[PDB]
């Protein structure tokens, strides 16, 4: 485990990853789900808290809780967005607590918590679970903690899969400080800090008014904003003004948007936008540093600088996409000063100040040095013909230098001379440069910050080597080359060598005084991080082995993304080089090359990856026009030589070009050797011949309404194009055509031509009837070059066919099995070339085409399910035509699809020559057609089995010890208040424990699956497979209808592919009979009635479908003809419903087998909205060898909560499984044992019924045999247990985002068997009725609120206010103890609080209307908390709140014996007071403190109350009745 390969093994370098659609600016469906659970320790006096949840500009509110500092909400909010990831992660999640909000007055804020979406998305599962948001006053740095809000915050994108923890009972003493809502590394106490965004000056602004500009800089940070003054009429404005924000440190909103804007009274418009990432300019920990930046320049990009009345690329000026032109450069700085909040010498205001910053000079950013940029357009081809045949120039700009139309000694030549295009084909032009390549040269002046670009070049060189190595490892894993773990160890060796090389290279020029603080701190951080990366790579090299390569590759992806993170320099020096295509002086398409990629250095690692090299550029349409249908066509394709560096370093600026050219220079440059040329005239040229072996394609795009295409491939090389033949009605053509590009001319002897060949562009096109063609995708290739002196010999020659990944923009559009070679025509002519062996169409020659071996494909035709309407007519006589590689077989004609969609001949077969390499196997096509009369066959649908590797038969490994089947192996094994919810909650807790164990017994259990049941049992495809038939054109990833709409049916069956010379012992061990073949043990195809019983347990995190933020869910189940819609049993205003339902549907299997369980929002007016649905496909479950009909329980009992559901007893199931599998057994001897095959099981021999007396039985040991059925030697299989699966709910209207989790399970019982009993009572628990009697005896030391108007003595009119469920449903007041001069009150007043209680959830259940106008009663679950308050009664004003205590009825402090022993420490955060539950001790008498918050925001003792809590049931309360207050029965004094 030491040896390694340090060279590329596969041909991944010949398969470029060029894409025309970047991820920048692409909108994507996002969803932020925030579940406000509760709040604690809120700061206020008699507050009615409402939690306001804002994400971005959208805001939602919880319900109002009356008079509590520890409220409980359990309310679910969903915020939906369709924005780009950079916009979405910059949105500010603000969880606030307000009070006194009504229809006209905004609420008074208690505290707020700020964090952005990107901090939530950087979590391990893109979420926080059960974490407490630290509330702080956002308008006061001297204010303390304002409370905590326990909440879940989750962010999901389109296609994200999140393991959400299940909603168990929350009956635990949760820790607030150990579970805060902070990312890891952020301290629990966050100081206040000031963010000085110093803005000095700007340069090179474009035209904005018509013609001047009046710029200012607006800075956005963490939801705050502030702007500088307006510098009127200035292209080079000077502010010297700092925008000072005041915010918590470290900030959880980690990006800052600096944006130059133009002042205008008509419309305020953005000029340019740069985002300062605070991650890249700071580090955390003891070795970290505060966020610092500058004083250094920053380059902003956006739309084109020409003025228009309206700008369709205005979003580029807002930073919402990739900038297509240089807008301005802004000299910028940032400093963070941590404030001392305990010092009253500074103001405590948090408002954004705009002050005068200290001015710094232009020399602080570095001395200006002359930079020389040179370009040479060697090739221009693949120009879009929709631009017209007008003359085409290429204008190169860098900053404003070279922009002679919109921007603002040697004279710079920035544009090529105009050249009229010539036709390549019907879609593309090319410019005929030939021997005369046009050239550009631009003089520019930038500050000398080349050290930053050199360090970024070294880091990106290490990242490029690592990325090429990981792509090599991934590719030769995919193509199954030998020893992938040897290459990855060499990749880690190269990574550690590069990381060690960076430490020796980046220490140069540290003595320069022009370095900023960010330069020094980031150099130290990069040195430390790359040293740790090198040591981690050397440690990970020892862990790379044969079986662990595929996850150390994922670990190396973390090193790759960390290198890409560290390589981005935040202080820009030189703006990016833009290359624009122009015709009729109109900007058409652009490319953007970073200037660090073109920068020249003596050191090889500091050299840019594109400096002194011919770079293949693909110009794209600016802004949104580069995506979608407009960006499909190649706008242009350039082979552009580029060099950038100092003008003192331009001695070797022509060294990377191909040799053999004469420099033709300008008229002022005659006689000067150092003058750059305006053109190159090549005299040397090399003849070449390209062979494009277009053999095959697969999985291609469907561009016709039948779901197929007519593909042909057009191959582009230099300025030439050739086409393959059109193959009709296929998505996997076998073109088998070699395209010979004869007498190609490569101008000049290109350096390293064998290592960097010119790129080949291949475009697939669907031929249509009227001569037009639909774009089907594009792949790229690099030919494997033969020189004239080379021999056409192995191992390099002839080239092997490889799969090239085709892209329809960003989506994958199949693979192209092809090989490309570029053979040089030598001095002897074409006789040195290999010989070339359908008319003029040439086949792929022998040695490149795959060697074929004979196979047999046996097809099981099981049935056809859910065939939709073809055209408008119903399918009635379907037939399945299956074709692979030109051969095939056709199924028996289904003479009537309605009565039985089954095939008379179960298995057919055909023989077909397939390649010896199983990776080169062509896909097999299933094609269902409706056989009408007179030969009028119409296409119903088509499925493409892309890989036959799943269906390839190989003989089983009978040398495994499981098959040995010899030698005996012995395997051994109130209270009546339990229900199904007991075992369900036990299984939920157990599943939580196994999830904790995988990350790092008195109650019998089932198996709770966090996913579907299909996810744990290989989708029940052990013998029967599903093939979704498709029709219609494929939809795009944006504005498409996706694959699920195109499904027009399902074909049921299997495939079995093997080499047709089978050995006779292989065929006999497979049991080949002539009636079926390889498909043995196939069950009966006859129709059978099946009782389907769907138990719906609950749903969690349902998407809101009403205007109040909630929904009214009910269960609608569709199965065959049966369409149950349970609208009468909807649960009102609940997003986490507990259904507890069971539905019985008698379905005719295997026809009515597609089960759809859906959740619908009931609406009083209009149609009921769909929340989500899931498809279960019960046919695969019913016919599986896993026995997914009825789940098998852990232990057997015939009564109670653990009752055996199945009408077949475990002995009958064991007998059936032994009979079907031909296993000798079951052999019951005595009742405590059974022998099945070579294994003997033992267990208990007696069962107990409801009376509890014993009875001998065999069912325990039979169930023990069924639980260990996987260990059976011959036909052993893991049986499906009794389970609750969690199926996600999907909406076609909002695709890709799961918006519900429906927990259920399905039981199936054949009706020819004995019927099952009644369904299980999984209905939710009825709450036990109780009554809490709180006798308020006295009060002591209550504060005196009133003051005497005439004599000044203090007094208080004390009365006690108590409630259990709420102020509007359980409020009871004692009579007023008037005129208390010492705080003593005498009440002897009894409260009565009847309430319904769930013991497991510890929640009071109450049914009440949400409002006065609400249609129905809503079930609410609140914590059982008794609130006792003291008040002062006023005759001519409102009563005054004095103090309160909130006693949680499970965790309240024990009351003191006297009033003197009562202190504040009973109710505050001290742990020294023991806790007492009223549900256990049943009577508590004592004294309790009453607390109120003063204006210093601490708690104070405002009184004490003597109380006697006494909990009974309703049955105990009825047999011992008492009256309210002091009334009979049991009167009080
Ligand atoms: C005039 C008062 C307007 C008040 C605001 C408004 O538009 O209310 C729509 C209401 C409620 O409809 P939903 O709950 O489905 O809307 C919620 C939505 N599905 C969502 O999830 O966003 O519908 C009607 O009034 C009847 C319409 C059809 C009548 C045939
Ligand atoms: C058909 C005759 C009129 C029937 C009017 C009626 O009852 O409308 C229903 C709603 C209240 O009922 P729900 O919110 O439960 O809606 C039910 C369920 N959650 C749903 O989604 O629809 O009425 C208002 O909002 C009126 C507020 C007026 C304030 C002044
Ligand atoms: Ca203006
Ligand atoms: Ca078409
Ligand atoms: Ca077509
Ligand atoms: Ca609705
Ligand atoms: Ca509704
Ligand atoms: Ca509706
Ligand atoms: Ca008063
Ligand atoms: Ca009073
Ligand atoms: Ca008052």
């Amino acid at each position: 485990s030491v040896t390694a390969l340090t060279s590329n093994v596969s041909n991944k370098r010949s398969k470029p990853d060029i894409k025309m659609e970047p991820s920048a600016g692409r909108p994507m469906d996002y969803q932020v789900s925030i579940t406000v659970i509760e709040a604690r320790q809120l700061v206020g006096l008699n507050m009615d808290p409402v939690v306001c949840v804002e994400v971005g500009d959208d805001k939602k509110y919880t319900s109002m809780k009356e008079s509590t500092n520890c409220p409980y909400y359990n309310e679910y909010f969903v915020f939906d967005f369709h924005v780009s990831p950079d916009v979405m992660f910059d949105k500010i999640i603000k969880i606030s607590v307000i009070h006194s909000k009504n229809l006209l007055r905004s609420g008074t804020l208690v505290g707020s918590f700020k964090m952005d979406v990107g901090t939530v998305y950087s979590q391990p599962e893109h979420q926080f679970h059960h974490k407490w948001a630290i509330l702080s006053d956002p308008d006061d740095i001297s204010a303390g903690l304002k409370g905590y809000v326990k909440c879940d915050v989750a962010v999901v994108g389109k296609g994200d899969n999140i393991k959400t923890p299940h909603k168990a009972n929350e009956t635990d003493e949760d820790d607030i400080e150990g579970n805060l809502l902070l990312p890891e590394g952020v301290p629990p106490e966050r100081q206040w800090a000031r963010f000085y965004v110093k803005i000095y000056r700007a340069e090179g602004l474009p035209r904005m008014n018509t013609d001047l500009v009046d710029p200012y800089v607006q800075v956005f940070f963490a939801g705050q904003k502030g702007k500088t003054s307006v510098q009127k009429s200035s292209y080079e404005p000077l502010w010297n003004e700092q925008v000072v924000f005041t915010d918590l440190f470290p900030p959880l909103c980690k990006r800052m948007k600096v944006q130059i804007r133009d002042s205008d009274k008509v419309n305020d418009v953005a000029i340019g936008t740069h985002f300062i990432d605070l991650r890249k300019i700071s580090n955390d920990g003891d070795k970290g540093f505060l966020p610092t930046l500058g004083p250094a320049w920053v380059n902003m990009y956006g739309s084109t600088r020409n003025y228009t009345l309206l700008d369709e690329h205005q979003d580029l000026n807002e930073g919402l996409g990739e900038g297509v032109s240089f807008r301005a450069r802004l000299m910028l700085g940032l400093a963070v000063e941590i404030l001392d909040t305990s010092n009253p010498e500074l103001t405590s205001s948090t408002e954004v100040q705009v002050e005068q910053a200290t001015p710094v000079s232009e020399s602080c950013t570095g001395r200006m040095e002359e930079f020389f940029l040179f370009g040479a357009f060697l090739e221009a081809s693949m120009i879009d013909r929709k631009n017209g045949d007008k003359p085409i120039t290429f204008e190169v700009t860098i900053g404003n230098y070279g922009n002679e139309v919109d921007g603002m000694d040697l004279a710079s030549v920035s544009s090529t001379p105009p050249m009229r295009p010539q036709i390549t084909d019907r879609n593309y032009f090319h410019l005929p440069y030939l021997e005369r390549k046009p050239c550009i040269y631009i003089k520019s002046w930038w500050p000398d910050q080349r050290r930053r670009l050199y360090n970024a070049n070294i880091m990106d060189h290490i990242a490029d080597k690592l990325e090429e190595g990981l792509n090599d490892v991934q590719e030769m894993i995919k193509t199954e080359k030998s020893y992938p773990e040897r290459r990855l160890r060499g990749v880690l060796e190269e990574l550690s060598c590069g990381c060690h090389r960076f430490l020796s290279l980046s220490d140069k020029d540290q003595g320069r005084s022009s370095r900023t603080r960010l330069d020094r701190e980031r150099l130290k951080s990069c040195m430390r991080e790359l040293e740790s990366m090198g040591q981690q790579a050397k440690s990970l090299r020892a862990q790379v082995k044969r079986h662990t390569v595929r996850d150390k590759l994922r670990s190396c992806q973390n090193f790759l993304q960390k290198l890409r993170f560290l390589a981005d320099e935040p202080q820009h020096s030189i703006p990016d080089v833009f290359i624009w295509m122009m015709s009729n002086n109109k900007r058409i398409a652009y490319a953007r090359v970073p200037s660090k990629d073109l920068l020249f250095s003596i050191v090889e690692e500091e050299l840019g990856k594109d400096c002194a090299k011919v770079k293949t550029l693909f110009l794209k349409l600016p802004g949104k026009r580069g995506f979608g249908s407009a960006g499909w066509t190649v706008q242009a394709k350039l082979e552009l030589y580029l060099w950038l560096g100092l003008s003192k370093q331009r001695k070797d600026f022509l060294c990377g070009l191909p040799c053999g050219f004469e420099e033709v220079k300008a008229a002022q440059g005659l006689g000067l050797h150092s003058f750059p040329p305006i053109s190159l005239v090549y005299t040397k040229k090399q003849a070449f011949q390209l062979r494009a072996h277009m053999y095959q394609a697969r999985s291609l795009f469907a561009a016709d309404s039948s779901g197929l295409s007519d593909p042909f491939a057009r191959v582009f090389f230099i300025n030439q194009s050739q086409c393959t033949e059109v193959l009709n009605e296929t998505l996997c053509p076998t073109w088998d055509q070699m395209l010979v590009f004869d007498n190609l001319e490569l101008y000049g002897e290109a350096h390293e031509l064998r290592d960097d060949p010119p790129i080949i562009v291949i475009e697939i096109y669907d031929q249509d009837s009227m001569g037009k063609a639909d774009f089907m995708g594009r792949t790229f290739a690099k030919p494997l070059v033969k020189m004239a002196d080379e021999a056409y010999c192995p191992p390099r020659f002839p080239p092997q066919l490889e799969y090239y990944q085709i892209y329809r923009g960003s989506a994958t559009a199949g693979d192209l099995l092809a090989a490309f070679e570029l053979l040089q025509i030598g001095p002897s002519g074409k006789a040195d070339l290999p010989p070339i062996n359908r008319g003029p169409i040439m086949p792929v020659p022998v040695g490149i085409r795959p060697v074929l071996s004979k196979y047999r494909v046996e097809v099981l035709f099981w049935g056809l399910r859910d065939l939709k309407r073809v055209n408008l007519a119903q399918v009635d006589r379907p037939r399945v035509d299956i074709e692979c590689a030109g051969k095939g077989v056709q199924s028996s004609l289904i003479h009537n699809y309605k009565k039985n969609p089954n095939f008379n001949t179960l298995v057919k077969w055909f023989e077909v020559d397939l390649p010896e390499n199983e990776l080169l196997h062509p896909p097999l096509n299933i094609r269902v057609v409706d056989c009408r009369a007179f030969g009028r066959y119409t296409l119903v649908g088509s499925h493409a089995v892309s890989s036959l590797r799943r269906f390839i038969y190989r003989p089983p490994d009978r040398s495994a010890p499981n098959w040995n089947t010899t030698g005996e192996v012995v395997v051994s094994m109130d209270e009546s208040m339990l229900d199904w919810w007991s075992k369900y909650f036990a299984s939920i807790d157990t599943m939580k424990e196994q999830l904790r164990q995988h990350e790092t017994a008195k109650i019998d259990e089932l198996k709770v699956y966090p996913k579907e049941l299909e996810s744990e049992f290989d989708s029940f495809e052990d013998w029967l497979h599903t093939f979704n038939l498709l029709r219609g054109k494929t939809g795009d990833d944006e504005d498409g209808s996706t694959e699920e709409e195109r499904i027009v049916g399902r074909f049921k069956g299997s495939l079995c592919v093997y080499k047709v010379p089978l050995p006779e012992d292989v065929s006999r061990e497979a049991g080949y009979d002539p009636t079926y073949g390889m498909f043995q043990g196939i069950p009966s195809n006859d129709p059978i009635n099946v009782l389907v019983r769907i138990y719906v347990v609950r749903a969690t995190d349902l998407h809101p479908a009403d205007i109040n933020g909630k929904a009214d869910p009910y269960i609608a189940i569709k199965l065959g003809k049966t369409d149950i819609r349970d609208k009468e049993n909807y649960i009102s205003k609940q997003l986490n419903p507990v259904f507890g339902k069971s539905f019985d549907i008698e379905a005719s299997f295997p026809m009515e087998s597609m089960l759809t369980v859906a959740v619908y929002d009931w609406d009083l007016v209009g149609t009921d909205d769909l929340i989500g649905e899931t498809k279960i496909d019960l046919e695969n479950r019913f016919y599986s060898k896993h026995r997914a009909t009825c789940g098998i329980a852990q232990t057997y009992s015939i009564h109670g909560y653990n009752i055996w559901r199945d009408p077949m007893k475990p002995s009958q199931i064991l007998t059936r499984l032994c009979k079907e599998g031909k296993v000798d057994g079951p052999h019951f001897g005595p009742h405590g044992r059974v022998r099945v095959a070579n294994r003997v099981f033992t267990g208990p021999s007696e069962i107990e019924d409801e009376n509890g007396q014993r009875k001998p039985t065999d069912e325990h040991v039979a169930l023990s045999a069924l639980r260990h059925w996987e260990d059976i030697p011959r036909v052993g299989c893991r049986l499906v247990p009794e389970h609750v699966e969690t199926r996600p709910l999907l909406n076609p209207d909002k695709p890709g985002i799961e918006q519900g989790r429906l927990e259920l399970w399905v039981d199936m019982f054949p009706m020819d068997m004995p019927a099952p009993g009644t369904p299980l009572d999984i209905s939710p628990r009825k709450p036990k009725k109780y009554e809490l009697r709180v006798i308020v005896w006295n009060t002591d030391e209550v504060v005196l609120e009133d003051d005497d108007f005439f004599t000044g003595e203090k007094s208080s009119d004390i009365f006690v206010r108590g409630w259990l469920k709420g102020q509007q449903e359980d409020k009871q007041d004692t009579d007023v103890h008037y005129h208390s001069l010492t705080g003593e009150g005498n009440f002897n007043w009894r409260y009565l609080f009847p309430f319904d209680y769930l013991a497991a959830e510890e929640k009071i259940v109450m049914s009440k209307k949400e409002s006065m106008f609400s249609w129905d009663e809503t079930e609410y679950k609140i914590p059982a908390r008794l609130t006792l308050q003291i008040w002062d009664a006023d005759h001519f004003s409102a009563d005054d709140f004095l103090g309160a205590i909130e006693l949680d009825l499970n965790r309240f402090p024990r009351g003191a014996k006297t009033a003197k022993q009562c202190t504040m420490e009973m109710a505050t955060g001290e742990v020294d007071v023991p806790l007492v539950s009223i549900f256990k001790q049943k009577r508590v008498k004592g004294w309790w403190p009453l607390l109120a918050r003063n204006e210093n925001d601490e708690f104070e003792l405002t009184g004490k109350v003597e109380a006697e809590l006494h909990l009974l049931t309703a049955e105990e309360a009825e047999k011992n009745p008492v009256g309210l207050a002091r009334n009979e029965p049991d009167p009080l004094e």
